[PDB]
C-alpha cells in the first residue's frame, strides 16, 4: 500500500459519501498533505466524472497560489487517492462556524481581501479556458502562516468549449445555468463568489429554493447585517446580476479600486 508506506495519518479532517480525508505526514520528505481516499464510482454515474475530472483539473491548472495545489494522484485496493496541499485553516465554511462560536464577523477589509484572492483564482481559472461551476465557502480553503484564500474541490470543473455541467449547489446557482444555458459559465462562477462573500459578510443562511431563492436571482442582494461601503456593496449586487453579461468577468472584477 502506497498510502500506507508513503503516509502517517495525523488527523481526520473530513468525512462524506465519497470517503474520507486525513491530515498526513509523507515521510518521505516530513511535509504535510490533505488526503482524500473515495471509493471507487459506480458505472455510467456522475461520481464517475467527478472524480475523475478532479485530477484533470488539477493537471491543467498545477501551481497557482489561488488554487490548491495538487501533487498525486493514484489507485490501489479499489479506492481512488488524490494528495493535495494541506491548508491549516480549514474553508472558509470552517471559518465562517467560528465566527458564530465566538461571534465575530469579517470585516470590510477581510470580505475585499476574500474577494480580490478567490477572484484572482477565477482569472487563472478561466484563462486556462475552464470553470469551477462549484464555488461556494466549503471549496475555499485557507491557509495562514497571514491568510490565502486558495480555491479548491475542482470535481466540476469543466471547459468553455465543450461544457459538461454537473448541476451544482442550489444555494449558490445562478438561474440561466438552471436554465441549461451553459453560454456564459464563467459568469455563474462570478454569481457563486459574490454570494459565498455575502455569506463571509453574516448574511442568513442561504435559500436552497422558494421565493427567497428567486428575489435573489432577480439580482436582490441578501441582507447583510454589518455596515458595508456603498461601493462594496454595489460590486457584491452588479456581481449577481440577472443578466450574465452584465455581470464583471474575473478580470474585470480583480481590477477594482475598491478592493
Ligand atoms: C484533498 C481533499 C480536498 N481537500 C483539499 O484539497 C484540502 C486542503 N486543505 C484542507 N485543510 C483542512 C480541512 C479541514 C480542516 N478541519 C475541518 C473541521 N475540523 C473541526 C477541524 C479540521 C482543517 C484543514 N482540506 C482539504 N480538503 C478537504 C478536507 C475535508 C473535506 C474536503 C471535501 C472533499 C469535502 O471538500 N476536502
Amino acid at each position: 500500500s502506497r498510502y500506507t508506506t508513503e503516509f502517517h495519518e495525523l488527523e481526520k479532517i473530513g468525512s462524506g459519501e465519497f470517503g474520507s480525508v486525513f491530515k498526513c505526514v509523507k515521510r518521505l520528505d516530513g511535509c504535510i498533505y490533505a488526503i482524500k481516499r473515495s471509493k471507487k464510482p459506480l458505472a455510467g454515474s456522475v461520481d464517475e466524472q467527478n472524480a475523475l475530472r478532479e485530477v484533470y483539473a488539477h493537471a491543467v491548472l498545477g501551481q497557482h497560489s489561488h488554487v490548491v495545489r495538487y501533487f498525486s494522484a493514484w489507485a490501489e485496493d479499489d479506492h481512488m487517492l488524490i494528495q493535495n496541499e494541506y491548508c491549516n485553516g480549514g474553508s472558509l465554511a470552517d471559518a465562517i462556524s467560528e465566527n458564530y462560536r465566538i461571534m465575530s464577523y469579517f470585516k470590510e477589509a477581510e470580505l475585499k481581501d476574500l474577494l480580490l484572492q478567490v477572484g484572482r483564482g477565477l482569472r487563472y481559472i478561466h484563462s486556462m479556458s475552464l470553470v469551477h461551476m462549484d464555488i461556494k465557502p466549503s471549496n475555499i480553503f485557507i491557509s495562514r502562516t497571514k491568510v490565502m484564500f486558495k480555491i479548491g474541490d475542482l470535481g466540476h470543473v469543466t471547459r468553455i468549449s465543450s461544457p459538461q455541467v454537473e448541476e451544482g449547489d442550489s444555494r449558490f446557482l445562478a438561474n440561466e445555468v438552471l436554465q441549461e444555458n451553459y453560454t456564459h459559465l464563467p459568469k455563474a462562477d462570478i454569481f457563486a463568489l459574490a454570494l459565498t462573500v455575502v455569506c463571509a459578510a453574516g448574511a442568513e443562511p442561504l435559500p436552497r429554493n422558494g421565493d427567497q431563492w428567486h428575489e435573489i436571482r432577480q439580482g436582490r442582494l441578501p441582507r447583510i447585517p454589518q455596515v458595508l461601503s456603498q461601493e462594496f456593496t454595489e460590486l457584491l449586487k452588479v456581481m449577481i446580476h440577472p443578466d450574465p453579461e452584465r455581470r464583471p468577468s474575473a478580470m474585470a472584477l480583480v481590477k477594482h479600486s475598491v478592493l
